[PDB]
């Protein structure tokens, strides 16, 4: 039985990368919360090559690359060189924006907090570098009353440094993404490949 | 004690990184030996990813890191474009010779046929290419006295498709490897992650 044995195989490749995609997800909120760039860029790179290799998702496993993907465009939100989608004219935060309302969690009052402090900073990001009609192209796309009105506001007079962007500010949506951060890894430090690896360290102590 | 979690947690990524370590040295043994080419690509790049991301080796683990890097040469070497050392004139297969040589293990008679058909097959590959003057470099890095006058008059005579390179050809080295590599995958197949993925298929049977 060649093609059983090759058949057995395969299905245990898929439920030992399931572990592995898991454990890497939760080492790249880990590196996302304690501001580790490098091991962030590394883990990053070692996710995308597992996601690859996995074929058929559960829903779960959906979640889970969307978690890995959208920390990916939040730390390359000022990287308005970087292209995310096929669409060469969405900005990473742009990109982010569309993962956050694509994964299945709930809508709580974070949600809507760290979705406004996402449309905000994808205009900031773009009038910061001098951008002013993409930050106009930025906020056609995103919005699709008041805050709305105050936003084309500052684009229209090339308002960069505007008080409003130090108030609803980069540092203020990271930090409230590193709060959704901290629920994820509190959700996967009980996922196999961890508790296993943890067990085994607490075991030589 | 946030010191003390965060040196905890990077033991036990460190732990899970050899778990994983082994479990792609598997999957790509498996992937060479059955020609699965696109798994084997895909197997190389997630390898590649983790290997950045461990820090200090124990013996065994340099061995499995020098089969992958050892496979992975043998998979390029006809692609003579490709430069795997920092010296661009070493070329795939010289590359794999080298790897051969440091690998921490028996050299039996199966080590010494391996050893003299890359040897052999580093010229052919060079001659079935038109490149007799990088054959004749090729020689004289490997050599570094019947065998070696042979492949000199080879070489002298451009006779690429020469009866010789024929009785010991690329096919017959890919085959001697083969049998190496099923040793690995014995020898692997007990490791960890795999044996706790196997026991998940066969509960599910
Ligand atoms: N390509 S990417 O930068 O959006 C990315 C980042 C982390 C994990 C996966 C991933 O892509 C895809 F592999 F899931
Ligand atoms: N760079 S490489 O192509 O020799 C290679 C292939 C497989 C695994 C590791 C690896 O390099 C280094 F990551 F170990
Ligand atoms: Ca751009
Ligand atoms: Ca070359």
């Amino acid at each position: 039985e060649e093609e059983e044995d090759a058949g057995l195989v395969a299905e245990a490749e898929a439920v030992a990368a399931g572990w592995m995609l898991d454990f890497l997800c939760l080492s790249l909120c880990r590196a996302f919360r304690d501001g580790r760039s490098e091991d962030f860029r590394r883990t990053r790179n070692s996710a995308e090559a597992i996601i690859h290799g996995l074929s058929s998702l559960t829903a779960c496993q959906l979640r889970t690359i969307y978690i890995c993907q959208f920390l990916t465009r939040i730390a390359a939100g000022k990287t308005l060189d970087a292209q995310f989608e096929n669409d060469e004219r969405i900005t990473p935060l742009e990109s982010a924006l569309m993962i956050w309302g694509s994964i299945e969690k709930e809508h709580d009052k974070l949600h809507e907090e760290i979705q406004n402090l996402i449309k905000i900073q994808a205009i900031a990001v773009c009038m910061e570098n001098g951008n002013f009609k993409e930050a106009e192209e930025v906020f056609e796309r995103i919005f699709g009353m008041p805050f709305k009105s105050k936003l084309l506001m500052i684009i229209s007079q090339k308002d960069t440094f505007h008080s409003f962007f130090q108030h609803f500010s980069y540092n203020h949506m990271m930090e409230k993404i590193k709060s959704y951060v901290n629920y994820v890894l509190s959700e996967k430090s009980s996922t196999f490949l961890m508790k296993a690896a943890a067990k085994v360290v607490e075991s030589k102590r």
